[PDB]
């Protein structure tokens, strides 16, 4: 029953508390491996990674191979990644999707890893392993688009961002990236490809004001330059103004006005 209590707290997130009971449970030799994979996660959420590594390993030296779950391998990898053992963590992420083939998000985990390390082709390859003609997780398309973008495949980053929008209409983050993806295709701003997206970004963002400070400033900056190029002092100054209204000390907008 006691173990069932700890699982109660844990299923409820009381890591430090669940930890207290698991610790006595072990001290009184409870013959069960399932206190270890749970304590491991508790420690992991409390960022005690050395403690969580020892626990997930004690777990695997005691659990019955046919009982182990996809989740256990997942946390083994999350714990290893935190301890700097990247190759081992990557294998554990792979193992987890091998155990539960619906955990396509593991490939997303492996891709993000290489994305943060600059191997966009590898990151993209694995991020695409999640794509099915059913896929609905926006993030999948958001992170994939970013991989494409930094891999300089702006056209594909755009389509992938169009997908984020399709799934979550008017989401600012989608307009921001469509904007960026299009600005990349129009380096010298000869066509204003990004213009409409940044305009929509301000559309859905102006309202939360300071909450979208960085996005609004970026959007207005593009516009202000677009209009300076097109010799429209009137509009360009207005954009330069929207920025100061958000940041009175902004040096770019100050100098663009004097």
């Amino acid at each position: 029953v006691e173990f069932r209590y700890a699982d109660f707290l844990f299923k409820n997130n009381n890591y430090a508390e669940a930890i207290e009971v698991f610790n006595k449970l072990e001290a009184k030799k409870y013959n069960s491996p399932y206190i270890y994979n749970r304590r491991a996660v508790c420690y992991y959420e409390l960022a005690k990674y050395d403690l969580a590594q020892k626990d997930i390993e004690t777990y695997f030296s005691k659990v019955n191979a046919t009982k182990a779950k996809s989740a256990d391998f997942e946390y083994y990898g999350k714990i290893l990644m935190k301890k700097g053992q990247d190759s081992l963590a990557i294998q554990q992420y792979q193992a987890a999707v091998d155990r539960d083939t619906t955990r396509l998000d593991m490939y997303g985990q492996i891709g993000s890893y290489f994305y943060n390390k600059g191997n966009f082709p590898l990151a993209i390859q694995y991020m695409e392993k999640q794509i099915r003609p059913t896929t609905t997780d926006p993030k999948v398309f958001y992170e994939l688009g970013q991989a494409y973008y930094y891999n300089k495949e702006y056209v594909k980053a755009d389509s992938s961002f169009v997908k984020v929008l399709e799934l979550k209409p008017n989401i600012y983050i989608g307009y921001l990236w469509r904007a960026r993806a299009n600005a990349a295709q129009d380096p010298d701003t000869k066509q204003g490809l990004a213009k409409p997206y940044y305009e929509k970004l301000i559309e859905v963002c102006a309202p939360g004001g300071a909450k979208y400070k960085d996005e609004l400033i970026e959007a207005n900056e593009y516009i202000a330059y677009y209009y300076t190029i097109n010799r429209d002092k009137v509009k360009a100054d207005a954009a330069w103004k929207n920025i100061l209204a958000l940041d009175p000390t902004n040096k770019k907008a100050i100098d663009g006005l004097k």
